[PDB]
């Protein structure tokens, strides 16, 4: 028993994290095989043009107490790619992802190339992540394990002024309307992943949690009405087929949890919790519930 | 910017996680060194659970019985002995992937990472508190037995819980790494029930520093409070008493913020007056007391 926001092990990324030092900005990089992969910030500015005039050893990589020596520099996209001499014995199986948003990943938060914490995020609706970081945490790593595979779908760039992070996946395409310039950007206004809010009450009805629980069933349509309205996402047909396991497994159809969700937004909790919580959490996949409550390992 | 629950890097202990076999039962062992320890509850028969001589089962036991497993490699036992509610087994291999490492004994309100595993294969990493009641609120199913709470401070870690039993309210009960149980606990079947909870008032207090820290003020007021009257007014809402070492402890933070830490307790007081009023607090609506003024810290 018990529901815990749960990140993945980091033991497959820590093994690749490495401290990238240009000048006198000093960030993390990501080494997999003779690759370190870091924000290009690193280095209205014009990178291309920034790039070219940079030598191999104007950039410092340390690997622990191992100083690797660059080999080659190219950029793709918004992340730096440093070409190193030595292959990175502790590279995991691993895959270049780019989620979607109400996807959830690992962040392994780490300053000068040292992991300090990891926590489990989702990417917002409008492209950002609700992070913990601080200045050095740039080239910080988001991912999620697939059997023994590291999949990595995150890069830490920057801090918008409301507190909230964007970044780019690993080919270095920005998540959202975001650009690594120091510029005035702000995020869009966010709103709740739906399909997440009702694998979150799957969870507390397979825990015990059965209040909010109703007699009702709501078409998809009328659901998405109510919904839109309380600035939640729509409900896709995928969504309804994604929470099917968790609807077979609790005997609460979706359109049937839909309702319970639907009076819960125009109602409130009462002064009741969920799963501990007196908001509706949306940061768990219907995937991330199943997993939890089945005890999947990597 | 921003404040998580944030959990330690797993790493270091997943190097460590191996599967204990012991006839039928299964759970996990944590590897240091040429030594595996794990729940002495492994040695238990379905009959010897509500009243098991672990010390008349261990003597029964030979080195044979058990099957340790490090990945696809069967590790050999050269020896087993108990400490406590906690079996150690002897193995033929050091463990090359073996941390700087301490055991510590924690207090409640302290908080650990926890690396969740299940046939000793590591499946999440979470952040706990140990309740004032000695309990953890894990997530934990069968075969999680075995799992361990810990700390990492600079390459070091601490291994502070290692997970044994599940109550009957779901919540987790278990011992530090010298198998003594935290709270009044024993690992058989018999009635248990952990005491009625309270609030991490420190923590709660520390995380209300982590709001102001990241621009919340709407909860601050003019009040300040005495400490006495503050704990009249914590404990009729089930809060832990407020000592003068935790008013000492939140001194940085109260340093940083420039509210005193009579004034947070004010605000705290008012909180629980009201309510939240449709507001949040760092993203949330209820008070945290899962983050001590340490974390808060090292996360600020
Ligand atoms: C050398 C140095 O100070 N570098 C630096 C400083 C600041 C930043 N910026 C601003 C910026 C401005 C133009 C473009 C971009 Cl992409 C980024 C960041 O957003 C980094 C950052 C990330 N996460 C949490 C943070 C908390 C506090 C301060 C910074 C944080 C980047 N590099
Ligand atoms: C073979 C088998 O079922 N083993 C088993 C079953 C039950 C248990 N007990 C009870 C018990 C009983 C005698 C002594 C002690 Cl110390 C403990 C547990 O509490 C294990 C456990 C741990 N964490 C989360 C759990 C979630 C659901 C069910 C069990 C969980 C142990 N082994
Ligand atoms: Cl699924």
């Amino acid at each position: 028993s018990g529901f815990r926001k749960m990140a993945f092990p980091s033991g497959k990324v820590e093994g690749c994290m490495v401290q990238v030092t240009c000048g006198t900005t000093t960030l993390n990089g990501l080494w997999l095989d003779d690759v370190v992969y870091c924000p290009r910030h690193v280095i209205n500015p014009n990178y291309e043009d920034l790039l070219i005039r940079k030598s191999n050893h104007n950039f410092l990589v340390q690997a622990g107490n191992v100083q690797l020596r660059v080999i080659g520099h190219s950029m793709q996209n918004c992340v730096l790619k440093l070409k190193v001499d030595t292959a990175n014995p502790k590279t995991p199986k691993y895959k270049f992802v780019r989620i979607q948003p109400g996807q959830t990943f690992s962040v392994l938060a780490c300053y000068n190339g040292s992991p300090s914490g990891v926590y489990q995020c989702a990417m917002r609706p409008n492209f950002t992540i609700k992070g913990s970081f601080l200045n050095g945490s740039c080239g910080s790593v988001g991912f999620n394990i697939d059997y023994d595979c590291v999949s990595f779908c995150y890069m830490h760039h920057m801090e918008l002024p409301t507190g909230v992070h964007a970044g780019t996946d690993l080919e270095g395409n920005f998540y959202g309307p975001f650009v690594d310039r120091q510029t005035a950007q702000a995020a869009g206004t966010d709103t709740t992943i739906t399909v997440n809010v009702l694998a979150w009450l799957y969870a507390a009805v397979i825990n015990g949690d059965r209040w909010f629980l109703n007699r009702f069933t709501t078409t998809l349509n009328d659901f998405n009405l109510v919904a839109m309205k309380y600035n939640y996402e729509p409900l896709t047909q995928d969504h309804v087929d994604i929470l099917g396991p968790l609807s077979a497994q609790t005997g609460i159809a979706v359109l049937d949890m839909c309702a319970s969700l639907k009076e819960l937004l125009q109602n409130g909790m009462n002064g009741r919790t969920i799963l501990g919580s007196a908001l509706l959490e949306d940061e768990f996949t219907p995937f991330d519930v199943v997993r939890q409550c089945s005890g999947v390992t990597f």
